[PDB]
């Protein structure tokens, strides 16, 4: 129901039983070589899995809202699917779709949010590299500019993931990625990095959090933990060298921020979706240790620490027990994200232990549809519905290469 769903107290409830055997060379060998290659047999599953969502997706992208450009939800978000689609497969029909995407989601500019994934930077951004792609310097450039001016609308902006400063670095990191140069210049980049440093500092002290976290960071009403609004999200990004914190705030600051979050970790290994919350029920990406994970692997990657690693083990359990969601297959609250976890642990650890559960999920989806879960609200949408899901499955062909789309880098 809608409504009154009685799965309320605990996560357990929000989960179907995984019903797949754990990990082992037997188990294994069917999807993947020693090498960490995808049998052919089953990559092929895959394509042909994909192939044919897609024919869903086209056809209930005829009935989607023609207003709706966002990354998250709207056209630019297919836009995203197409162009990844195209790397993967080659096949330049794909290129054609997202050019035509990106059209429409042109036309939904509104200078009302900064983002990636709910704002104009999403158009922008994904116009330009696909621009870039069909060699039309002309707009590609402009375009560059046109999301370059972008910030100046929002001096107040939050800082998290969906509507804040970080989801609108991404947009400048996308670009930057695949121009291959430094088509936004770093200073853009750090400024704004700058502003959300100090922003961080002024409010753990406006507040009394100074001495037990050094950073803090809200967003409508609340201190959000999660990585789609919250810490994880932030610190995440400020622990990304391509942002380039110096290595002394870096430790002075970020460090025991993170160190604050970890310590919110629920018995279970999960993570609360605010500070306080004692209902520990949500295995999303955008709350729970779906998101968390990624701060906690780049933590490690940064500080070399046996903690940070452990913890993103612990998240990668409770995911494995609970992470099949009856709220669907997507990338945001979904099976889909959820696996995305399994490979980020994978490409640091090389422990096929953990590409073997992905595979175990995206064959959870190769039944889109059998479990009786709900239909998302936008059901064809990148981080809502099908088409998220489909990336997935498409970025799961080559593990070592897939990174989480619109956030992980
Ligand atoms: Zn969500």
């Amino acid at each position: 129901h809608h409504h009154h769903s009685m799965d309320i107290e605990f996560m357990a409830q929000r989960a179907f039983p995984n019903p797949y055997a754990d990990y082992n060379k037997s188990l294994a060998e069917g999807y993947f070589d020693a090498a960490g290659r995808l049998t052919p047999e089953f990559s092929q599953r895959l394509t042909n899995k994909i192939r044919e969502l897609l024919q869903q997706m086209e056809r209930g992208l005829k009935s989607a809202d023609p207003r709706d450009g966002t990354g998250y939800t709207g056209w630019a978000g297919i836009a995203v699917l197409y162009l990844h689609l195209y790397d993967v497969f080659g096949d330049p029909a794909y290129l054609q779709l997202a050019h035509g995407y990106v059209k429409q989601s042109l036309n939904c500019l509104t200078k009302r949010s900064i983002t990636f994934l709910c704002g104009d930077a999403g158009p922008l951004a994904v116009a330009a590299v696909l621009y870039h792609k069909m060699n039309n310097e002309k707009q590609a450039e402009d375009c560059i500019t046109r999301l370059i001016h972008l910030n100046k609308i929002d001096p107040h902006a939050p800082n998290e993931m969906l509507y804040g400063r970080i989801g609108y670095i991404y947009a400048l990191l996308f670009v930057n990625k695949n121009f291959g140069v430094e088509k936004i210049p770093q200073s853009h980049i750090q400024q704004i990095c700058e502003t959300i440093l100090t922003s961080g500092e002024n409010l753990a002290r406006k507040r009394n959090f100074t001495a037990k976290s050094p950073l803090m960071y809200e967003w409508y009403q609340e201190y959000y933990v999660g990585a789609a609004h919250g810490l994880a999200g932030i610190y995440y990004y400020l622990m990304q060298p391509s942002l380039q914190v110096s290595q002394g705030k870096l430790h002075s600051l970020v460090k025991p921020s993170v160190d604050y979050v970890c310590q919110l970790k629920f018995p279970s290994g999960n993570y609360p979706p605010c500070i306080g919350d004692n209902r520990d029920l949500l295995v999303h990406w955008c709350h729970g240790a779906p998101g968390v994970i990624y701060m906690l692997i780049q933590a490690y990657k940064v500080f070399r620490e046996e903690k940070y690693l452990c913890d993103a083990y612990q998240c990668a359990d409770v995911i494995w027990q609970y992470g099949l969601l009856k709220k669907g297959y997507g990338l945001c609250h979904g099976s889909a994200g959820n696996a995305y976890a399994f490979l980020t642990l994978y490409n640091l650890t090389q422990d096929m232990k953990y590409l073997y559960r992905a595979c175990k999920f995206a064959e959870w989806c190769l039944e889109y549809g059998e479990h009786g879960c709900r239909t998302p609200d936008t059901p064809f949408s990148l981080f809502e519905g099908m088409a998220g899901t489909i990336y997935f499955l498409a970025d799961l062909l080559v593990p070592t290469k897939a990174r989480f789309p619109a956030f992980e880098l």
